[PDB]
């Protein structure tokens, strides 16, 4: 194909995972002992909270290998199986981690806006099934790279994992990942989100700087989300679309390492993101972290 190499790729993105493992590791954590303890209080909303810290612990127990992939010019030397399997965690947790914000959001939204309503919807055992669902649509949607080539080798001082540049099936994948694992999931989060405030509106018996709190919240989890992921799925969608449009006239090199894998670290700040903004903000969730670590 086509040669293409960035300088700032070899920093920015092993820096930043750094930063993502040392900080989102322990955070997570805390968030998934603190999601049990809702478990334990017949909270339908924990076991989603569960999934949400599992779907990070796992995507941050990839990244060593990728810090790694990074420092080394994009050179791997781990082996075939072990790209398969770490990529294919990598790149799908991400879409796992936005289906169940998805999940959250519309869970937050049945309790606000349609109280006295849907109680068999707001179960536990509910809550058990739809995020096996979730778990079993994502990991074989997103079940396609597994069977088809796993690494290229192009001797430019390249090895590759889990991407081929240039780049058939990855273009329809790429189209599928953007329209069905971001814009729709986000716009279920918004749509839920604004079917929230406007429920808050009319609440006689919250004043009026706890909606103000509740709207900015909501604004940050919607805003923060976005910030996150949308880099990667523009330049993800304007990739394949120029290999479906011009084929095999294309020169992104400019544009290929520092636009993809800056912006693929990004995206890892949400693992990040989320203990924060669903764990540590809560008053009550800090309270059992800090009963947690009076333990400790």
């Amino acid at each position: 194909g086509c040669h293409v190499d960035s300088r700032v790729d070899h920093l920015f993105p092993p820096s930043l995972y750094i930063f993502v493992i040392g900080v989102g590791l322990p955070t997570n954590c805390l968030a998934l002992w603190a999601a049990y303890r809702q478990v334990q209080q017949r909270n339908e909303l924990g076991v989603y909270l569960m999934n949400l810290s599992i779907a990070d612990l796992l995507y941050i127990c990839t990244l060593p290998l990728w810090v790694d992939y990074f420092l080394h010019h994009d050179n791997w030397i781990h082996g075939p199986g072990s790209c398969k399997l770490f990529g294919f965690i990598f790149y799908t947790n991400i879409y796992i981690s936005i289906a169940f914000l998805c999940c959250i959001s519309v869970d937050r939204y049945l309790a606000v806006a349609h109280p006295l309503r849907f109680a068999r919807l707001r179960r536990v055992k509910t809550a058990v099934a739809v995020s096996s669902v979730v778990w079993a649509t994502e990991l074989g949607a997103n079940s396609a790279p597994l069977f088809h080539d796993e690494l290229f080798r192009d001797r430019y001082n390249h090895t590759f994992c889990f991407e081929k540049f240039p780049m058939g099936w990855v273009a329809w994948m790429n189209l599928y990942r953007v329209f069905v694992g971001f814009l729709f999931p986000w716009a279920l989060m918004l749509l839920s989100y604004r079917g929230i405030l406007r429920a808050v509106r009319g609440s006689v018996s919250t004043e009026r700087q706890e909606k103000a709190k509740i709207k900015r919240l909501a604004l940050s989890l919607i805003a923060i989300v976005l910030v996150c992921f949308a880099p990667y799925h523009v330049l993800l969608l304007s990739r394949s679309a120029i290999y479906l449009g011009r084929p095999w006239d294309c020169g992104f090199e400019e544009r290929v390492f520092s636009a993809y894998h800056s912006s693929l670290a990004f995206t890892s700040l949400n693992c990040v993101a989320d203990p924060i903004l669903y764990c540590l903000v809560n008053e009550g969730a800090r309270s059992d972290v800090a009963k947690a670590l009076h333990n400790l």
